[PDB]
């Protein structure tokens, strides 16, 4: 159904490293003659136990269809086993933001947050809990378009996830707060120089990540709402989407 004949794929250069092996860009020739694609490879998929786990990412991704979630294009299930995805040409978000620290305007940063919130409101409506929302798992398709990729990170995790391994859409909202902070910090990691074991203590003392330089206070406020200790007091993703739209439109008007 989405099994792709290997001769329709031209493997190109290695563009990254994955859990199971190198990621390449490539070209997919279909009945579009030259579609740019990402190809996830798997070093040890000659073993079926590894193959089953590798190909699970594809099965998971197949269930989603959203403009801000990376699309599965297809798979090749014989050795070498590949997963074919749309290429996000500008690569990982953190690296992208770091090199454009002084060249992306604030409206673009807010747009990325908004776009991610639309993907996450979609996932919440599908009753899908992500568990790992972080800038490391976001890819850049174009200067005006980011997409959620992936499918313990203590410094991103909600207190209930840390303490009791509770994961819900409300814990995803906490993580998304941290991801928004990362974006407005131009790809700096949260709690740099702080030991993982000490994170929950700071949180429990009422401390939170600080307002990023040049971040609109309305937007930092929204981040802080994501970091309510009580998950029931956090906004739902649809509310974040609504508020981010307003913040975005206000910034576009500057
Ligand atoms: C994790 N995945 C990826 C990892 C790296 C890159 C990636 C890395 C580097 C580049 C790249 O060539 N550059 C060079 C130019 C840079 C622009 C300057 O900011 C962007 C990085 C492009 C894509 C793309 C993907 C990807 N796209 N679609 C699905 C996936 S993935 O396999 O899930």
């Amino acid at each position: 159904d989405y099994e792709i004949q290997r001769e329709r794929i031209e493997l190109g250069r290695c563009i990254g490293e994955g859990q199971f092996g190198d990621v390449h860009q490539g070209i997919y020739m279909s009945p579009n003659p030259a579609l740019a694609v990402a190809i996830k490879t798997c070093k040890n998929c000659t073993s079926d136990s590894v193959r089953e786990k590798f190909l699970q990412e594809a099965l998971t991704m197949r269930q989603f269809d959203h403009p801000h979630i990376v699309k599965l294009i297809g798979v090749i299930t014989e050795n070498p086993v590949w997963i074919i995805m749309e290429l996000c040409t500008l690569g990982e978000l953190r690296s992208f933001l770091q090199v454009r620290k002084y060249s992306l305007d604030l409206a673009s940063l807010i747009l990325y947050a908004y776009q991610l919130s639309t993907a996450l409101a979609y996932l919440e409506s599908k009753r899908f809990v992500h568990r790992d929302i972080a800038a490391r798992n976001v890819l850049v398709s174009s200067n005006d378009c980011v997409k959620l990729g992936d499918f313990l990170p203590i410094k991103w995790m909600a207190p209930e996830s840390i303490n009791f391994r509770r994961f819900t859409s409300a814990s995803d909202v906490w993580m998304f707060g941290v991801c928004m902070w990362e974006i407005l910090m131009h790809g700096v990691k949260p709690f740099q120089g702080v030991k993982n074991n000490d994170v929950i203590g700071r949180i429990e003392n009422g401390e939170r990540l600080p307002m990023p330089p040049n971040c609109p206070p309305t937007l930092y406020s929204l981040m802080t709402k994501c970091w309510a200790y009580d998950p029931s007091r956090r906004p739902r993703f649809t509310e974040l989407k609504a508020q981010l739209s307003t913040i975005l439109e206000e910034e576009k008007a500057q």
